[PDB]
């Protein structure tokens, strides 16, 4: 094991910081290796692991009950894993983002907690000469810094993407809302300001979310960015709706109509849905889903208007931990569409890698475990990728 020699040849750290590596090491290194990631990009995410992430974590978990109440998981766990299904039989992507933590976190000196996120990203930036910072900084001056202004529990946190070979840094902003200047409102100034060529898919967002009969109820919470060329970076827009029904995921999908050509993919992911939630197959596209009262219920979408598309993209995140019965059942939903399209060959993997994950004798009893299944429409085929929360105060041990 890659965890196992580190841990034993390197340094040993403190209580709160050896609780950290002894858990997030098993847990990053047992996702990669059921991947099949080469063995010397296991030893380099461990030891960024250690080396930016562990001693930035905070107090170790204690109790049922977190310091903080993070926007990243719905127990306020500080980490999200996500793995992405990639099609063709190939190995599957490794993610996972982080809300790093200080003490002077609510403090005057960081009311927000945005300081440890600016760090990591510099440190990474350090190492990793290929990240640009041109948008990360415009972003961040745009909607967390000191001009910047109601908050979802977080205002940034940073995500790594194991892309076999290289690694990939995303940097998602959750803006603080007052009655004069809602999220959607900072995003927009902000996107329009980035000084991208062509705002043709903004536009076209902002047309849905403002005069279409349904896309008037998405709620924009959310932007992500990649720490690439800005030409090369998408710009995801998150967006959350109350309405849960199928129809209203198809024509959000669909932006209303805008994307054409879909109607094969869109048939597959009414199927997933239905199988992933446990609904009975013959259940109305109109029907919404029996009533779910939280921060993060309902439909959430992500719209990408980077400037080299003219029509924005979307991807639809399927809620298992809030709408399915258990993450037994939705794992197996979600890997039985794969294995009906020929593309579960990393599917058990996948389950050891729950079970992995998984508070002991939970996964068939209750949901949290997988977070979302993220679909998005490629064509006539699916793209999908399973989040994946380590519940360190739900699942307390
Ligand atoms: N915790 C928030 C934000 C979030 C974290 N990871 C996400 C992935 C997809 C969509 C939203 C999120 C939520 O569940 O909504």
């Amino acid at each position: 094991s890659v965890w196992k020699t580190l841990n034993k040849w390197l340094p040993p750290l403190s209580r709160d910081k050896d609780w950290w590596w002894k858990t997030l090491g098993p847990q990053i290194n047992t996702l990669l290796t059921e991947a099949d990631y080469d063995l010397n990009e296991r030893y380099e995410a461990l030891l960024l692991l250690y080396r930016w992430v562990v001693p930035e974590m905070g107090p170790r978990p204690r109790s049922s009950v977190a310091p903080s109440k993070s926007f990243m998981t719905d127990d306020h766990s500080p980490i999200e894993y996500s793995w992405k299904w990639i099609s063709g039989n190939k190995k599957p992507e490794i993610r996972y983002a982080v809300e790093l933590v200080s003490p002077l976190a609510g403090s005057k000196q960081d009311p927000f907690n945005q300081i440890p996120t600016r760090n990591l990203v510099y440190n990474l930036a350090k190492i990793i000469p290929e990240l640009d910072l041109t948008w990360f900084e415009h972003f961040w001056h745009e909607l967390l810094g000191p001009g910047s202004p109601l908050t979802k529990g977080s205002t940034v946190f940073a995500a790594l993407e194991m892309l076999h070979g290289h690694l990939s840094v995303k940097v998602y902003f959750i803006p603080v809302e007052t009655p004069d200047f809602s999220a959607w409102h900072q995003i927009k100034h902000a996107i329009e300001a980035s000084g991208c060529p062509n705002l043709e898919a903004l536009n076209h967002v902002d047309a849905y979310l403002s005069s279409h009969d349904d896309g008037r109820q998405l709620r924009p919470f959310m932007l992500a960015i990649d720490l690439v060329e800005p030409a090369a970076s998408r710009l995801k827009i998150y967006a959350r709706s109350n309405q849960t029904s199928f129809r209203f995921v198809r024509d959000v999908m669909t932006i209303g109509g805008l994307r054409t050509d879909l109607d094969r993919s869109i048939e597959k992911f009414s199927d997933l849905w239905k199988r992933a939630l446990g609904l009975d197959p013959d259940t109305p596209p109109e029907d919404e889903l029996p009533k779910v009262d939280h921060l993060t219920s309902g439909a959430v979408f992500n719209f990408d208007v980077a400037p080299k598309s003219q029509i924005p993209e979307v991807k639809a995140y399927i809620p298992v931990r809030h709408y399915a019965n258990n993450d037994l059942q939705a794992a197996l939903g979600l890997i039985g569409y794969l294995e009906d399209h020929g593309h579960g060959g990393y599917s058990q993997s996948y389950l050891r890698g729950l079970d992995m994950l998984a508070p002991s004798g939970q996964l068939d009893q209750a949901t949290g475990v997988q977070t979302y299944f993220a679909v998005a429409c490629q064509g006539e085929d699916l793209s999908l990728t399973s989040y994946l929360n380590p519940q360190f105060y739900a699942a307390f041990q």
